[PDB]
């Protein structure tokens, strides 16, 4: 084995650079190194609140990306366009790192590596795909079994359970993969108190955070997905008012231009998987936010070439 190795059992920037190249070239991280990253990131994640609360000073910025779905080559492209993560270039990836795309193992170990390297500046929130039900069906379990073992997959599942569910920046912008709630009256403190180390329930706020979608019309609707609800602009306004927030950023739906701003400015979607599943033809975006100005700035990008593996090849 001549690939990337941890230094004194820990991730370093030189290791991350070697890993990205190893992966670009379609090579596999030694099972022992993958194991070490999984055990170490589980420890880090298990210490975090369900609601990560981050302060951005007025000179600081942060980049928010939505779903990536195993599109490793597009992930590399985000880092080339926007710079590598660092203490001065923080990232939030908003769920759905795996499944559908056929380089899910490469995406997740790269993201985990950076979480380890910059724990206070590199943020991962759970998506509806960081769950067992979903992985068993949509490729990630298949991909892990092919590249490693069922045992490695079980370890991934355990780590996913520790991913936080939401992140609030400056007490003003709340970020979650899915969206808001099937019931009124949910508070930031309620989110902080969610016992999140589990597979999500079929209902309730942990389910909603991972699964809900905005709708244009006032009210709530039963979701077409068969889980959670669609929520209207009235739901969003009431939630922001109670919680003294300005707006929410969420992901979880493909958008032709990579983003959408709904509810009169209150509910932003960001989606970071361009030409989703080699078929959608959509643009992707990431968002920049600055401490001095938390309004969202959208940066669009398009798909780049990848090796000839079809989406869902391991599904
Ligand atoms: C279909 C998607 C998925 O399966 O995760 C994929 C495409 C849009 C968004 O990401 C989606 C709807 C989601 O629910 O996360
Ligand atoms: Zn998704
Ligand atoms: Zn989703």
């Amino acid at each position: 084995y001549s690939g990337p190795k941890l230094e004194d059992g820990k991730v370093t920037i030189s290791f991350m650079k070697e890993l990205m190249q190893w992966y670009k070239d379609q090579k596999k991280l030694h099972r022992k190194c993958a194991y070490q990253i999984l055990v170490q990131v589980k420890e880090v994640l298990s210490k975090l609140s369900t609601l990560v609360e981050t302060t951005l000073k007025e000179t600081e910025k942060i980049t928010v990306c939505g779903d990536t779905h195993g599109q490793f080559y597009d992930l590399l492209n985000i880092f080339e366009l926007n710079g590598l993560p660092s203490e001065t270039n923080p990232y939030i990836f908003n769920g759905d790192f795996v499944d559908r795309g056929s380089f899910s193992v490469e995406v997740i170990l790269t993201l985990f590596g950076f979480k380890l390297l910059y724990p206070d500046h590199f943020h991962l929130l759970r998506g509806n795909h960081e769950t067992d039900n979903m992985n068993q069906i949509y490729g990630f379990e298949g991909e892990v079994k092919a590249k490693y073992t069922a045992q490695m997959y079980e370890l991934f599942s355990e780590v996913f359970e520790w991913l936080p569910l939401a992140q609030c920046i400056n007490g003003k912008v709340l970020i979650m993969h899915g969206g808001l709630f099937s019931e009124d009256g949910v508070t930031l403190d309620d989110i902080r108190k969610i016992e999140r180390n589990r597979q999500p329930p079929d209902s309730g706020p942990m389910c909603d955070l991972l699964w809900s979608d905005p709708q244009p019309q006032n009210g709530r609707s039963i979701s077409k997905r068969g889980v959670s609800c669609q929520f209207g602009p009235d739901v969003t306004k009431a939630f922001l008012e109670e919680n003294n927030l300005d707006y929410i950023i969420r992901s979880h739906e493909v958008k032709a231009e990579g983003y959408e701003v709904a509810h009169g400015g209150r509910c932003v979607t960001v989606f970071s998987a361009p030409n989703y599943c080699d078929q959608m033809g959509n643009k992707a975006s990431y968002i920049h936010l600055q401490g001095s100005d938390l309004r969202p700035q959208f940066h669009q990008f398009t798909a780049v070439p990848h090796p000839n593996v079809k989406p869902m090849a391991y599904a």
